[PDB]
């Protein structure tokens, strides 16, 4: 009857600080898609838990020494029983940790101002006037860093160049950069949808350049590993995941 440690990260509208004049403590301090998800899992599988924000505020990437950081690291060193956040399922990650069936699908795309002639990653990679980058130490950064596709290698050379600092610490910083300067942020599509519907001067440029999903993470060889995936299929089957997405993404839109 262990009380599980859940590693996660701040990211709208997956995990956010609950607004209240009543100083909150514990898991009550947070709310969002992922917390509703963790709550469902908690009830479907009957387990206790304590939400812990990843110390370094990173999603997780492997440096030069093959050393991991972020939530991925927290799982590897068994400092967390599971990770419940917008954690991207990737091949390189599956080498060191486990992922449940996906609870949400998405893909890398481009967030930029509207009304410009830019229409694709190619239009971005061929030029240098418009600055562009991604969140440091995330699956999108490594996608470009390790790509063998000519276009993306050229983009990585630009966003990682010494001439400048094209990468951003987190999504907020990236978004602010797009709104105040001539910058395009390569970001995952479900967040681009969220951001553009709340910033009508912004838009997605082109379509998704890859296709993947978010899954619950657990240390390889975890006893919960199978139950988690079962509960996910149940939530998906019952239309529950769809309801949760709609609940947190609902808004006035752009007209
Ligand atoms: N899902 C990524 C993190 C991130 C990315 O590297 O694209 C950063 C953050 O960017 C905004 C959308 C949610 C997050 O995606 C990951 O699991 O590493």
């Amino acid at each position: 009857n262990r009380t599980l440690i859940v590693t996660t990260i701040l990211e709208e509208p997956y995990v956010m600080y609950r607004k209240s004049d009543k100083p909150l403590y514990g898991n009550d301090r947070f709310e969002g898609y992922c917390l509703d998800l963790l709550k469902e899992l908690s009830n479907i599988l009957g387990f206790l838990y304590d939400v812990k924000l990843v110390p370094d505020g990173k999603y997780g990437a492997q440096n030069d020494k093959g050393e991991w950081n972020g939530m991925v690291k927290e799982l590897i060193d068994h400092r967390a029983d599971l990770a419940v956040a917008p954690l991207t399922i990737t091949y390189v990650r599956e080498k060191v940790i486990d992922f449940s069936k996906p609870f949400m699908t998405l893909g890398i795309s481009i967030l930029y101002r509207k009304g410009t002639p830019i229409d694709s990653a190619d239009d971005l990679a061929k030029q240098t006037k418009i600055e562009y980058g991604a969140v440091r130490d995330g699956s999108t950064m490594t996608f470009f860093k390790k790509s063998k596709i000519s276009t993306y290698e050229k983009m990585w050379a630009f966003m990682s160049s010494r001439q400048q600092s094209a990468l951003v610490k987190n999504s907020d910083e990236g978004i602010q950069r797009v709104l105040t300067t001539d910058y395009a942020l390569l970001m995952e599509s479900t967040s681009i949808e969220y951001v553009t519907q709340r910033n009508c001067n912004l838009t997605q440029i082109g379509g998704l350049i890859d296709s993947k999903g978010y899954g619950v993470g657990t240390p390889i060889g975890s006893p919960y590993r199978d139950k988690i995936t079962i509960a996910i299929l149940q939530l998906q089957e019952e239309g529950k995941l769809h309801m949760m997405k709609e609940k947190w993404w609902r808004g006035n839109g752009c007209p």
